[PDB]
């Protein structure tokens, strides 16, 4: 249980019941990378199904239950074993308590029942954490999966220009997103209006150069990884399975012709999308998340790790490498066609 509890010192930067957002540290002296890490947990649009959430899902709306400390597990684990990537990086688990994909900046007040803070949250982890060792940094990995890695698509550069304003521009900044690339594609049997109306509940905010390009009303476009990673300047890996759970289910999927011809298009369009990404790894798999799992490690592409891709990935930030990629999509047609897809 080795990440322990900080409750945000500005106590207005609050999960949706007001109660204060937070973040798990465990600190590495030796160490000049820092990993945060956004927490997934899909989100809610209006004050009934906000209400709902509250219910049965209130450790994502509310910190006064959460508890004292956490393990670090896969990404976020300190032991070698576990993580051959960055095992002895200092590890900060941010825990999802806004429900607004990260986007909100919105308080609770006579008006709003909730408050919708996750632009706002990130934000005052990283200064609370200039604090206590971030100012000698040489990296921040912005990492998160879900809804914690289309955060990450959604918050990298406005860290990367905090801390630029704030005097450190020393620390490079680069984003891990997991399992947030999804498709705006026709449903198998409404995703883009629950965002829509989402954005609105929430205030959310979008990254400035992909809201330039979208304008007002359409900013629910940059909550979809193709549309907004080419408006991004700090460097983003994407970690992607070619058939994401939560897409089909988005896509109302769960074989004959049709199903399996919507199957093959699917997994083709998300290799499409990510051909000119060239930080990505996207296996062929019917699965959802990967770098907090414990056996993150196991799934290959090309006989290349996670925790293999992002080293060389590392390397590439210091012309291709030898034996150390980093672009690694699958092109066989059908999940589990690669033998290392997770069993479940
Ligand atoms: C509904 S269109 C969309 C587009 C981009 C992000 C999101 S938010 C989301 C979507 C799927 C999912 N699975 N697990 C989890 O946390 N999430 N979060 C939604
Ligand atoms: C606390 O956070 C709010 C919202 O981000 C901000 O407006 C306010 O200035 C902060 N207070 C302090 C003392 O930093």
């Amino acid at each position: 249980e080795d990440l322990r509890l900080h409750l945000l010192l500005n106590t207005s930067v609050t999960c949706n019941d007001g109660s204060p957002a937070g973040y798990y540290l465990k600190e590495s002296r030796g160490s000049r990378r820092w990993l945060l890490f956004l927490e997934g947990g899909w989100y809610c649009f209006n004050r009934e199904n906000c209400d709902s959430r509250y219910d049965t899902m209130r450790r994502l709306m509310s910190s006064r239950d959460w508890p004292r400390t956490r393990t670090g597990t896969g990404i976020l684990s300190s032991q070698p074993e576990e993580n051959p990537y960055w095992w002895n990086a200092n590890m900060v688990f941010i825990p999802y308590c806004s429900s607004d994909v990260w986007s909100g900046a919105s308080s609770k007040s006579e008006k709003n029942e909730y408050a919708f803070m996750g632009a706002l949250i990130i934000q005052e982890v990283v200064r609370e954490l200039l604090g206590r060792g971030l100012s000698g940094a040489k990296v921040l990995l912005l990492a998160g999966s879900s809804a914690g890695g289309t955060g990450v698509l959604l918050n990298v550069d406005r860290v990367a220009e905090q801390l630029e304003k704030l005097g450190y521009p020393a620390i490079q900044v680069r984003g891990l997103a997991d399992s947030g690339w999804f498709l705006d594609n026709k449903q198998y049997r409404a995703p883009t209006e629950a965002i829509r109306r989402g954005i609105r509940y929430w205030n959310g905010v979008v990254p400035e150069r992909c809201r330039r390009q979208f304008q007002e009303g359409e900013e629910w476009n940059c909550f979809f990884g193709y549309k907004v990673y080419p408006t991004l300047r700090s460097p983003v890996f994407v970690v992607q399975w070619l058939f994401d759970e939560a897409q089909l289910t988005v896509d109302n999927v769960h074989v004959q012709e049709g199903l399996r011809l919507y199957i093959q298009n699917l997994g083709r369009e998300l290799r499409h999308t990510l051909k000119d990404v060239p930080a990505s790894f996207a296996p062929a798999c019917l699965s959802h998340e990967i770098i907090i799992r414990s056996h993150w490690t196991d799934v290959q592409v090309k006989g290349t790790s996670l925790p293999r891709a992002l080293h060389c990935w590392d390397r590439s930030l210091h012309t291709p490498l030898k034996g150390c990629p980093v672009h690694l999509v699958d092109s066989c047609p059908w999940p589990h066609c690669n033998p290392s897809c997770p069993t479940g």
